[PDB]
């Protein structure tokens, strides 16, 4: 996955990556 808001968690659009 790729974390697009750089928070350290995988959530939203990040889960389809
Ligand atoms: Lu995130």
């Amino acid at each position: 996955f790729i974390d697009t808001n750089n928070d350290g968690w995988i959530e939203g659009d990040e889960l389809l990556a």
